[PDB]
């Protein structure tokens, strides 16, 4: 730990510095790594004809130098030393370095020490660390325009409640069986999300969209919904009530719907639902909604317990059903709070199967979750909530 800024890497490879810079980098990019070659020693990898330097540092009695001129006590020093001095490479190119090239992974036991680094101040100091990574993605989201036509189609106007939140064509939840008096009867909106594990994330059910809700459910073979928001939030309507009420039978189009048993917990409320198709016998399945009816809208829940316990309930119950399809999540425009879930949902994953001594990245696990639905995760205060779930869930496991 010879520094705490976050353009040291740590242990990486140079053929893998020489990606994360010609990717997620712009010209006079820097970042410091461990030297592969040789142990105690450093590299200073500088982007700058998208080339990739690799600039090799000594380490003497803690003091550094590239090769030769003066001495420096510190590694921070030495990178601005050569920030306003800058080296010239042997191919004639002068290594201007510019902005460094934060990191992102972060071993899952020493979480705490990030959420600690990324609250101070970033660099001139206007806003925190937080602010600074989830800026960065919202900047790289331009490197990811998929086409969106089937979305944009006048067939399909109606059957989106926002003009401009569509799903990817490479990814949509295609309807199979649908009904011939429909110009478009394949569309919904939705996306199917793969890091074993995938998820579907939909938009709240329009009241024109729920009998194709129930025949994406049907045809996916999804045992298990979870519902992040109300029917209602301050006057606005955020998802139309798609299943009945309790001890209830109602029809959504060719499909069959029954309400068994509902059980109330203060965050979020359980509801069986038997769903079946009219005239086909012995094809009901069990679905199990959870409905998450505590979660502001544009904020983040009160606590990540609460949360996380709800989240452990939700992979139990696929577990022990065999062979569920996909797990259906939706808030209202299945993006922001739809996308916290499924990306703390994915991380946990990681956890469960590798253990507190694994690497995560945050922004490497939103960023491949974008490339499958448009801007998963949409606040930055629901960002930082993703670190203080995975804080919260690495803390119990620590216990006992």
């Amino acid at each position: 730990d010879p520094t705490s800024e976050r353009w040291f890497h740590g242990h990486l490879s140079g053929k893998e510095a020489e990606k994360l810079l010609t990717e997620k980098g712009k010209h006079g990019s820097f970042l410091v790594r461990e030297s592969q070659s040789h142990p105690g020693d450093f590299v200073l990898s500088v982007r700058t004809k998208s080339k990739v330097t690799h600039v090799m540092i000594r380490c003497q009695e803690l003091k550094y130098d590239v090769g030769g001129g003066e001495r420096f006590d510190s590694l921070t020093d030495l990178v601005e030393h050569y920030k306003k001095n800058p080296m010239v490479e042997t191919l004639g190119t002068v290594l201007q370095l510019k902005q460094p090239l934060n990191t992102t992974r972060i071993n899952a036991a020493e979480i705490e020490s990030r959420v600690r680094e990324l609250s101070k101040l970033a660099e001139d100091k206007v806003k925190q660390g937080f602010w600074e990574e989830f800026e960065t993605l919202q900047q790289q989201e331009c490197k990811l325009l998929y086409s969106r036509k089937e979305g944009q189609r006048q067939e399909n106007k109606n059957k989106n409640r926002y003009k401009n939140i569509l799903p990817f064509d490479h990814t949509r939840v295609v309807l199979h069986d649908g009904d011939p008096n429909e110009p478009v009867s394949d569309y919904i909106n939705a996306n199917i999300i793969m890091p074993k594990k995938s998820y579907i994330a939909t938009q709240g059910c329009l009241q024109n969209t729920v009998n194709d809700f129930w025949r994406m459910v049907f045809q996916e073979n999804s045992r298990v919904i979870v519902m992040t928001t109300k029917e209602v939030e301050r006057g606005k309507s955020k998802c139309v009530k798609y299943w009945p009420d309790e001890y209830a039978l109602k029809e959504y189009g060719v499909m069959r719907v029954r309400n068994v048993k509902e059980s109330a917990a203060h965050d979020y409320t359980l509801r069986e639902l038997k769903l079946s198709k009219v005239g086909q016998g012995n094809t009901e399945r069990t679905v199990w909604q959870y409905h998450f009816r505590t979660w502001p809208d544009h904020g983040v829940p009160s606590d990540p317990g609460g949360v996380l316990d709800f989240l452990e309930e939700v992979h139990h119950k696929q577990e022990s059903i065999m062979d569920a399809g996909p797990v259906v999540v939706h808030c209202s425009a299945g993006i922001g709070r739809t996308g916290t879930f499924i990306v703390i949902d994915i991380l946990i994953d990681i956890i469960r199967e590798k253990g507190v001594d694994c690497d995560i990245d945050v922004p490497k696990t939103i960023q491949m979750v974008r490339s499958q639905r448009s801007g998963m995760v949409q606040t930055e205060a629901q960002y930082r909530f993703i670190y203080m779930a995975v804080q919260h869930y690495i803390e119990t496991l620590q216990r006992r």
